[PDB]
């Protein structure tokens, strides 16, 4: 079997189900003693729980999946009725995705898209029944955060306030993403340091808060 499969076999044997803190204790477990993962992890986790916390957005886009960690982390902390979107190009990571939310009881909450974030982007509005998002998770491919949020911006799917965080600014690291929302007078930013998943190697994320045109 794979990596993935097995870290959910040790969440469906471990955790308890219906219980999202209970799955990701466990996910975060396995990969601390047996097998590192690019899952965000609790470090970094905690930030974007706060994060979630203060905005309390009613429709959450991620742009990149794996296992279902972070949208697990996301969608517990959610009001009734909100929504998170993720997108997944891998098809048996988004199939390993549907069956940890599936365990954490969140199936409700989230919806999966099957492809490349480039090309489910502009279907946004019109098959998923979406204006403008409140909060983006960009933790995909690093040479995607900055096509991606311009294509963002160009399909109108931007408002003012609009929250964009993303991981791995450092390590692995979004050089061109960073000098762009930092230098842009459309993004508001801030870095909140912390440490890469499961290591003490030092890592951050960024918020970076769209103001318009
Ligand atoms: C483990 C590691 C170590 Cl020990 C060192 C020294 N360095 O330099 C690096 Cl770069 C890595 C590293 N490899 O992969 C990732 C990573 C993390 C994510 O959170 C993520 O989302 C994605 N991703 O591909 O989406 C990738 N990090
Ligand atoms: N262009 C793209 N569109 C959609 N998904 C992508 C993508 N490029 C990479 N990905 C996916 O993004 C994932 C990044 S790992 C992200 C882990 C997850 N956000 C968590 O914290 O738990 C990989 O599984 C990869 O398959
Ligand atoms: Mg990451």
């Amino acid at each position: 079997d794979t990596k993935e499969q097995r870290i959910l076999r040790y969440v469906q044997q471990n955790a308890k189900p219906g219980d999202p803190q209970s799955v990701l204790e466990a996910i975060d477990t396995y990969c601390t003693q047996k097998e590192w993962a690019m899952n965000v992890g609790d470090a970094k986790g905690q930030i974007m729980d706060a994060v979630i916390r203060e905005y309390s957005p009613s429709l959450v886009l991620e742009l990149g999946a794996y296992c279902g960690y972070s949208a697990v982390r996301m969608a517990r902390l959610l009001q009734p009725g909100a929504r998170l979107l993720t997108m997944e190009m891998n098809p048996d990571y988004a199939a390993i995705t549907q069956q940890m939310l599936n365990f954490a009881g969140l199936q409700d909450k989230v919806t999966i898209l099957n492809g490349a974030s480039q090309d489910l982007i502009p279907q946004l509005k019109k098959k998923y029944d979406v204006d403008t998002l409140d909060m983006v998770f960009l933790d995909h491919w690093k040479d995607r955060y900055l096509p991606d949020t311009l294509l963002l911006e160009k399909c109108g799917l931007l408002r003012k306030g609009t929250v964009l965080l993303a991981d791995n600014v450092i390590v692995p690291g979004t050089p061109d993403f960073l000098a762009y929302v930092r230098g842009s007078s459309s993004f508001e930013c801030t870095h909140y340091s912390s440490y890469l998943e499961y290591m003490k190697v030092v890592d951050g994320l960024e918020k970076a808060i769209y103001q318009g045109p």
